[PDB]
């Protein structure tokens, strides 16, 4: 009865939204992704992903392996489109790779790390809510966010079941004919069986999130394209191999838009080759105990004129009109770092909050700042 | 106290045996293996395996994947040295690959198959006991036989634990640079992830048998050499990665003779290329409902003069002196098929029992036999 009525109202709301998009009254979140610059590679055509996003209140996820006690600003990039979807009323999850960090992604303390990353994600998600309220988005019952740790299934998930459900459908050649698996096996050491199996586990992760939460979309870091391709194979195998006739009603695809999709975000460097979120020989951590707020703000205020508009698009919830006005002010006199102070203000506001942001800005407008 | 006293007497008996071998009073079972022709390839040096067998009442196993409801005579070959060890007072196991049959060994109904194979192995093991008594071997408390199904661990064994315990130690290159994995991936279809993982599961099987039963030796079919090499890596990884300090006392090797070893049996064909145990386009099944006893006996009575001594050595418990006397009678007039009737009599006696054997011999000595 009553969850059902609410689900029905949600779908009806979603469908009026869908029609509004078809008529051009409302921008498709997919086209927002393209406009702001989040799309590098897609697993699924852009027409596919657009239409899935228009017609269905999907779930989406980003996975993070807790390889250290703090996230850094480089982690923010895949999270940003995820947060945009959340603001738009999708279901959005950050998956902590508690079990999968121990294998480690080859593309190219641990419990305490897992605890700290959960804490930090919860803190950031709360700042997203704050920003959602500040940017004028209305409450929506069907809007959902969550934090999931893949140890929830990996602690007991039988190997046999994974091999039976997906292992016969996945051929090792495509896994092997992929640049990471050819790279570190030619130049660099070898690939461990555990390393080789990592993409299969991440694919099973996606299956579990599809099954449990309706997650049809994975958003990946810039180097996650191969893992996403493999993950789709794993999820497809798993949905097709479901033995129970009753579960198949729910899990086996019937229609084209039932399929899963994904995309990756761009690789961000400056014109000197530096990786975004690295300032010298260290990360810009989200933890103030590791990187002071002043220094976090500093990182952003030092961004280049050449990259700053692109970074305002990626790392803020500023409407494009707002960014355009900022850039119009900024080019009057770039030496004033209007755009960079805006970027710093917005990103600090998201990670550390408005008060910390104001204080840091005041400090960076002193006559000496380092 | 009392299992302990019995274990101590067993070890003392084993050590008098060991000294008797060192002094040449008693043949090392390893040298029996060599004399009778069971040794093709060894994982571990022959000096290693010999000394392990002299000094330690090891456990050994043969794995069989239940891919059909009956075993056939080709299955007997790896079982024979295993049965010899049993007669000599080792611990000897036949492992049914209940879970691993579903993946299937790539080297180159299902529940009912598992039930029938268990039944047949139990029946054969009982005939081994009969033969043990008939060949003059004395009761030994420490002599042990068993039938184990790897579904005992595979039904619930977590993938994560397997990957953490062995997955980092096993490199995919050696797995990949092996002829089977290069064969069916070049010529022939692909290799499924499940296929590629099969040797890891069989290696974990061996670990479970080492842990549970003290099994240090695997005997393999003629094509199982690669699987045995991989299995040793898996068992070594697993014994070295045991996290508990108390378990390490028992599971982590301390000495050279603590290591696991294995060997394979020869590939048996006749001079026309036919696979041993194939008579035309069908197997010679151990099940009388599939291959009559008459026809089973017939298969053996038709063996060639060129191969019959070799087959008496492999497929019977006849002392070498007995086989020599048989061959001395046989060469007086080969047309009488003395040696072949002896081979038929002995193998039928093992699989179907002495009464069935006598009847089949009488039938094959009629003036018309097909
Ligand atoms: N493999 C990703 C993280 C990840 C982990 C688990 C997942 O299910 C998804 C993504 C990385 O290292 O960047
Ligand atoms: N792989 C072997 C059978 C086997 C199965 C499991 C084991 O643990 C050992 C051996 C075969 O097909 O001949």
């Amino acid at each position: 009865p009553k969850y059902t009525a609410k689900i029905n109202e949600a779908e009806e709301n979603w469908q009026a939204r869908a029609e509004a998009i078809k008529k051009g009254k409302k921008q498709n979140t997919w086209d927002l992704f393209e406009e702001r610059g989040y799309v590098k590679d897609t697993a699924g055509t852009k027409e596919h992903i657009a239409e899935l996003m228009r017609t269905r209140r999907i779930g989406a996820y980003v996975g993070i392996d807790p390889t250290a006690p703090s996230l850094h600003v480089g982690h923010l990039l895949p999270l940003m489109p995820l947060f945009w979807m959340y603001l738009e009323g999708y279901k959005a999850f950050t998956l902590i790779g508690g079990s999968t960090a121990k294998i480690g992604d080859p593309t190219g303390d641990a419990t305490m790390n897992m605890t700290k990353i959960h804490y930090q994600l919860k803190k950031l998600w709360e700042n997203v809510d704050t920003q959602m309220r500040a940017r004028g988005y209305e409450a929506d019952w069907a809007r959902k966010r969550g934090i999931v740790n893949n140890n929830h299934w990996w602690n007991k998930q039988p190997m046999l079941e994974v091999l039976r459900r997906v292992g016969h459908a996945l051929r090792i050649g495509p896994m092997l004919s992929r640049d990471t698996v050819k790279n570190k096996m030619t130049q660099g050491d070898g690939v461990s069986f555990a390393e080789f199996t990592y993409p299969i586990m991440q694919g099973w992760d996606w299956f579990e999130l599809f099954y449990q939460q309706g997650v049809q979309m994975q958003i990946g870091g810039s180097d996650q394209y191969g893992n996403i391709i493999s993950g789709l194979e794993v999820v497809k195998a798993a949905r097709e191999s479901e033995p129970d006739p009753q579960e198949r009603k729910y899990v086996t695809p019937k229609t084209a838009l039932d399929e899963c999709v994904g995309f990756t975000v761009p690789l961000l460097t400056d014109s000197s080759g530096a990786k975004f979120g690295k300032s010298a020989g260290n990360a810009i951590w989200l933890d103030p105990y590791q990187t002071s707020v002043f220094d976090f703000y500093g990182y952003f205020v030092r961004r280049s004129d050449q990259e700053v508009e692109n970074l305002l698009k990626l790392f803020t919830f500023m409407p494009i009109s707002e960014i355009t006005k900022t850039m119009e002010e900024h080019i009057k006199d770039p030496s004033k770092r209007v755009a960079q102070h805006t970027l710093a203000r917005e990103v600090v506001t998201l990670v550390h909050g408005k008060q910390e942001a104001s204080a840091a800005e005041d400090q960076h407008r002193m006559m000496y700042t380092g």
